[PDB]
């Protein structure tokens, strides 16, 4: 038993809410929060944007230190960092952006990451402003995630689409 509540059941492991992540994280503050980041972890919107608000930047400034260290994620890749006040850890994940022209079989090795965590409050990866269908996004995530994994959905008109295309 968890602490997730009002989740749709999709399938042994996967579930589906429509929420906002932000205010999800803060009322769950879950073990780990799934960032949509990209590569130079610049936090500047969409969920990523977001997150980084509601730790009142503190998220950026860890970020840009990672950066200095470590240099660029991979696309498809991810990391591990402080989850600040939304949660325990965040997993920055690198899904391809459809807007900057990266290949969309990256989304499965994007979605492998998650298998490292047994439980995650995650969006779907690569859409929204990352630009690719999230009914595709979902249908890997169901394909590739064996970890528990609860998908925040931001905007109802899509969480119904995603649910009632649901096979
Ligand atoms: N999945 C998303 N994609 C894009 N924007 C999002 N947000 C939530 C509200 C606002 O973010 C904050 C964050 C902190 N204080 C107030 C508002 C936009 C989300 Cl939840």
């Amino acid at each position: 038993v968890n602490s997730f509540s009002g989740y749709l059941k999709l399938t042994d492991n996967v579930y589906i809410k429509n929420a906002d992540i932000v205010e999800e994280a803060k009322k769950v503050k879950p073990t780990v929060v799934v960032n949509a980041a990209n590569v130079y972890l610049k936090h500047g919107g969409g969920v990523a944007g977001a997150l980084n608000k509601a730790t009142n930047n503190a998220m950026q400034v860890e970020s840009d230190d990672y950066i200095a260290t470590n240099g660029p994620l991979k696309v498809g890749g991810s990391c591990v960092l402080s989850g600040h006040n939304l949660a325990k850890h965040c997993l920055h994940v690198v899904g391809p952006n459809v807007n900057k022209g990266e290949d969309i079989q990256l989304l499965k090795s994007a979605y492998e990451n998650f298998n490292q965590h047994e439980v995650l409050l995650a969006p779907l990866l690569s859409a929204g402003i990352f630009g690719a269908d999230p009914i595709h996004s979902l249908r890997v995530c169901v394909d590739t995630v064996r970890t528990n994994v609860y998908l925040a959905v931001f905007d109802k008109n899509l969480y119904d689409k995603l649910v009632s295309s649901f096979l």
